[PDB]
């Protein structure tokens, strides 16, 4: 009667769909699928000489696990070719340094088995870097973190990156999956100085004709204060602007730093990170430093998706997948549904449903390990917003939200969803404004 949800762990999920199903493959070689996105089934989970995706894996792959000094496999991307195989964006890193390697295995079938092609990129070496001159991870990246997309033209390309000298993009030769030539570490969007940020991804938007360029601030534990950023471009190799029109090519942490959270926090549009709507009297959804998110565009459909790990408040370290639908606004910048996807869509929206008590999360524009916190508003029917803030609402065409909230005007949606935590419907509401700052309402 009520949607099921089946959860699994992959972190860092890199969402593909092929044949009908979704798969997510993520770090540690784990990976997992699902015909609807709420109900998954764990495929495989640690790398060992038993998982079926890369058979003897550590003979296979002996050559990265040997330059990262490491057994295992951080987040993988897999990517679908026009010669219909599958080739998986592999890389290991050592952890307390970008030594690290990245490779591309592919696959007659999605499950596998992938077989090595080899290496092609390296950092943390002493020496002469892929770029012609001596490695320094305050300039060139830690090559991990892939994600491989066709543009709107059938050009190949990869954004990649964590940390270190910051994100890059190369183009790729589709018939082979690597890189071409004489490109180095490619080109720099953004980031250096060992700036909390990673899990580039790239969405273009047909409707908007804008490349998203999703990415991760701060650190993926629970006291790290992830969070989902964006960032948009006319062409998928940038440059890369903000909601205020900011370049996102020249954030970073200033020289001599290491995680200088300060001066990247006013960059990038935030569309998620911690919050609660749970109250002393009152359950409610909640989540943990949200990040490293991949995101597709159904076709058939014409709604899009954000997929995701998140951890949870007073559950640690564990993580679980989420899927959060996407809708984009009147400035053609992406708002996610408050809710985890549960079958709903863009229906038509009457003002006798909206009007009533919501909950109000603003996700603001911090890298913070507090879980925001709920604060209680009015949308009345003379179209005020009364409460603990005050502005206007008005409800455009079937359901466009404009809201206006301390002087500054936020556009969006308003969506009916099914909570899982209460187990009922709700009317919300997820709106942004031109300082890319998010806020979800719920009644
Ligand atoms: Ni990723």
């Amino acid at each position: 009667q009520k949607p099921i949800f089946k959860e699994v762990s992959v972190h860092d999920p890199s969402i593909i769909e092929t044949n009908g199903t979704f798969y997510v493959f993520g770090s540690h070689l784990a990976s997992a699928k699902s015909n609807d996105l709420m109900q998954w089934q764990q495929l495989t989970t640690s790398v060992s000489n038993d998982n079926p995706l890369i058979p003897n894996v550590y003979e296979e792959l002996k050559e990265t696990f040997e330059w990262a000094q490491s057994d295992t496999l951080w987040a993988a991307d897999v990517t679908q070719l026009a010669d219909g195989k599958y080739y998986m964006y592999y890389n290991a890193c050592r952890g307390d340094s970008p030594r690290s390697a990245m490779g591309v295995a592919v696959a007659d079938n999605i499950e596998g088995p992938y077989k090595n092609k080899g290496i092609f990129l390296k950092s943390g070496m002493e020496g002469t870097s892929s770029d012609g001159t001596p490695y320094d991870a305050t300039k060139h990246p830690n090559v991990v973190d892939p994600h491989t997309f066709f543009d709107k033209d059938g050009k190949l390309w990869m954004v990649y990156g964590s940390y270190s000298g910051g994100i890059f993009i190369l183009e790729m030769n589709p018939k082979t999956g690597f890189p071409l030539p004489g490109q180095g570490y490619g080109k720099k969007l953004l980031g250096g100085n060992h700036s909390r940020i990673e899990g580039p991804y790239v969405l273009y938007n047909p409707d908007t004709q804008y490349y998203y360029l999703y990415l991760s601030y701060g650190g993926l534990d629970a006291t790290g204060g992830y969070n989902i950023r964006v960032a948009r471009s006319k062409k998928p190799d940038g440059p890369y602007y903000d909601a205020e029109g900011n370049p996102m090519l020249d954030v970073r942490g200033k020289g001599g730093t290491f995680f200088d959270d300060r001066s990247i926090e006013p960059y990038g549009v935030k569309l998620m990170g911690s919050y609660t709507f749970e109250t002393e009297n009152e359950k409610g959804t909640g989540y943990v430093s949200p990040g490293q998110n991949s995101a597709y565009y159904d076709e058939k459909t014409g709604r899009s998706y954000l997929i995701f790990h998140t951890r949870f408040p007073g559950r640690g370290e564990e993580h679980e997948v989420r899927v959060h639908q996407l809708f984009m606004n009147k400035d053609g910048w992406p708002v996610a549904a408050p809710y985890r996807y549960a079958g709903e869509t863009l229906k038509e929206v009457k003002q006798k449903d909206i009007t009533g008590t919501y909950k109000l999360i603003q996700h603001g524009k911090d890298i913070s390990a507090d879980i925001k916190q709920t604060i209680n508003i009015q949308l009345n029917k003379n179209h005020t917003i009364s409460g603990e803030m005050t502005g206007t609402w008005r409800k455009t065409g079937k359901n466009t939200a404009d809201i206006t909230l301390a002087g500054k005007k936020y556009n969006g949606v308003f969506l009916r969803q099914w909570d899982s935590v209460r187990e009922k419907n709700v009317m919300t509401f997820s709106v942004l404004n031109t300082s890319g700052e998010a806020v979800w309402g719920s009644k």
